[PDB]
């Protein structure tokens, strides 16, 4: 058996074909086993509609998840990604740095 803690990066992107739109991304990488729970949060509350969830693997024991959706942030709002995984004794919350 092998288990590996996910790395978690939270960042924003504008698709080049539609630069006015903005997407909040949580990239959860290199984890095993594949069982996992991932949410985007706004002011600590789960965002129910997340329109993209793309899972892949490299080696049979390394998984990658890009979890992202359109958003329109204001400076007073806090966004984050919350991950639960067997390697994590408590949920890991990674805040979105608004300059990223």
């Amino acid at each position: 058996m092998i288990q590996r803690t996910p790395k978690i990066q939270v960042y924003s992107r504008h698709p080049a074909e539609n630069g006015k739109s903005n997407f909040l991304n949580c990239y959860v990488s290199g984890f095993h086993p594949s069982d996992i729970e991932v949410d985007l949060l706004k002011n600590g509350e789960r965002i129910e509609k997340v329109e993209h969830s793309d899972l892949s693997f490299s080696k049979d024991w390394s998984f990658y998840l890009l979890y992202y959706t359109e958003f329109t942030p204001t400076e007073k709002e806090e966004y984050a990604c919350r991950v639960n995984h067997v390697t994590l004794s408590q949920p890991k919350i990674v805040k979105w740095d608004r300059d990223m």
